[PDB]
């Protein structure tokens, strides 16, 4: 019952984390880094759109969990993170994804359980709910951390 | 001879020119203004993403011409124009166009042989040298500007 992708974008690399509701919760089906650090930006916006599908196209998630940018650096950070997020997002509609917003504090409220929790919060709450043994990259965890605030709406 | 896409992207308005590029000069083809005013984000940068890929499959240019973004003018604008942005290009890449970035003042030098031109003396050069009898809007006209700026170059 639903496959849930999460998605974080960034000017280099964009996390991704795919979820699967059970009743008992969530399992982890998939995460890692698209990583955009080289080459002319085109390209590397074209990457993370075709990254994108083919996490889609692999998984079979329905549902696209994003969250909202509130506060960015900086006006040069928040043009190369909304250049990423909307390849990311254009891509998961093409293939039909539902898509959802949440800001930051609704994702640590329900993966921490408050609003305010800081980093290595999330990261753990993320390993305890999807019972990982490896700690996964800060992206990687945060997409999943999207993901999971989707879950059982 | 190429057919040149220029694209001036936007939140709310993004401007197209389609230009063919002839022995003899330019050739008008298309422009116009794709508006993704209401609705969430999401469906705004779905809207800008198969607009575009709708301009390209019916005019077939092979090569995009897009302009640099140097100073946005804050991070709330940035922020959305940055994911237009990305929409647009990625729809262009996904077709196979190149894709070719000049800055705003080689624009304006190409099109009215001189980089500080003010919006006025652009939009009737973009008259001036596509033979057009209408003031086409401001987003359209800069979109034309732009693919201009790629011809013969």
């Amino acid at each position: 019952m639903t496959l849930i992708l999460g998605i974080d974008p960034g000017s280099r690399i964009t996390g991704f984390g795919v979820v699967r509701e059970t009743a008992r919760g969530c399992e982890y089906v998939a995460s890692g880094c698209i990583r955009t650090g080289n080459g002319p930006l085109h390209e590397r916006l074209h990457v993370v759109f075709r990254s994108v599908r083919e996490v889609i196209r692999t998984h079979g998630p329905t549902a696209l969990s994003i969250e909202q940018v509130f506060m960015a650096r900086n006006a040069d950070s928040a043009l190369k993170l909304g250049q990423a997020r909307g390849a990311a997002i254009v891509a998961a509609m093409e293939e039909g994804l539902s898509v959802a917003e949440y800001t930051a504090s609704q994702v640590k409220q329900a993966v921490v359980g408050t609003g305010g929790a800081d980093k290595q919060q999330v990261q753990m709450m993320v390993m305890h709910l999807l019972k990982l043994t490896q700690k996964p990259q800060i992206d990687a965890s945060d997409a999943l951390a999207i993901a999971l605030c989707h879950a059982h709406t």
